[PDB]
C-alpha cells in the first residue's frame, strides 16, 4: 500500500524557494509517528531542504542523476522506488510537489495536515477528486504557545 503525507497550508501551498517557512511542532510530531520505522520516499528537492537522512525509516531519494551519499537508497524511476521497499504494509511518500503528483494515481490513504496559515508559496500539493476520498480520521487543534496556527490532522482513503 501506497500513502502519501503532506502539510498543506491555504491554496494547498506546501513550499517556498524549497522550504516550509511556518513551525509548526505538533505536525512535525504527527510526521514523525506515522512514518516511524517505515520506507520514506522523496524527491531530491525535498531531500535538499531536510538535509540529512530521517533517522528509523529507509529513506529513497528518486533522481535522475547517480547518488552522492550512500546513506540513503538512491533510484531513478517509480516502479524503482517501489521495488526497493520491499515487501512493507505501507510506503511513506513524503513529497515533493512532483513526487506527490507521480504517486498520487497511486495511493491509498492520504495523511494530510490542513494548517490556517497564508503563505506565498511556489509548490502545491496536487488536484485531488474529493469524491474519490473518504474521511476517516480528523482532528481539529486551536492554535496554542506552541503551535502558532490552527491545523486539522486528516486521514483520507480511497472509496
Ligand atoms: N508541506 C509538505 O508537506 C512538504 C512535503 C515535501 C516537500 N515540501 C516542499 O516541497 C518543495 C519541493 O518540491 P518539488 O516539487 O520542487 O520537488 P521534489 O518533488 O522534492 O523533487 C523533484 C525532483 O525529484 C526527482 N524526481 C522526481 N520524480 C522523478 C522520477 N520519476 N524519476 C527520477 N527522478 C525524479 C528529480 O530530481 P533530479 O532533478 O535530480 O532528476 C526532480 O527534480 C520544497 O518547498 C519542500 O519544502 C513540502
Ligand atoms: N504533515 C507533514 N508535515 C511536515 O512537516 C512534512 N514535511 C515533509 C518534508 N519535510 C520534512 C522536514 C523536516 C522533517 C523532520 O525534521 N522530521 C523529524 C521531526 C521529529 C519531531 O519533530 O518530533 C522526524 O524525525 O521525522 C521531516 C520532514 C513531508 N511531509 C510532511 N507532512
Ligand atoms: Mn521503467
Ligand atoms: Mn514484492
Ligand atoms: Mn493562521
Amino acid at each position: 500500500m501506497i500513502s502519501l503525507i503532506a502539510a498543506l497550508a491555504v491554496d494547498r501551498v506546501i513550499g517556498m524557494e524549497n522550504a516550509m517557512p511556518w513551525n509548526l511542532p505538533a505536525d512535525l510530531a504527527w510526521f514523525k509517528r506515522n512514518t516511524l520505522n517505515k520506507p520514506v520516499i522523496m524527491g531530491r528537492h525535498t531531500w535538499e531542504s531536510i538535509g540529512r537522512p530521517l533517522p528509523g525509516r529507509k529513506n529513497i531519494i528518486l533522481s535522475s542523476q547517480p547518488g552522492t551519499d550512500d546513506r540513503v537508497t538512491w533510484v531513478k524511476s517509480v516502479d524503482e522506488a517501489i521495488a526497493a521497499c520491499g515487501d512493507v504494509p505501507e510506503i511513506m511518500v513524503i513529497g515533493g510537489g512532483r513526487v506527490y503528483e507521480q504517486f498520487l494515481p497511486k495511493a491509498q490513504k492520504l495523511y494530510l495536515t490542513h494548517i490556517d496559515a497564508e503563505v506565498e508559496g511556489d509548490t502545491h500539493f496536487p488536484d485531488y477528486e474529493p469524491d474519490d476520498w473518504e474521511s476517516v480520521f480528523s482532528e481539529f487543534h486551536d492554535a496554542d504557545a506552541q503551535n502558532s496556527h490552527s491545523y486539522c490532522f486528516e486521514i483520507l482513503e480511497r472509496r
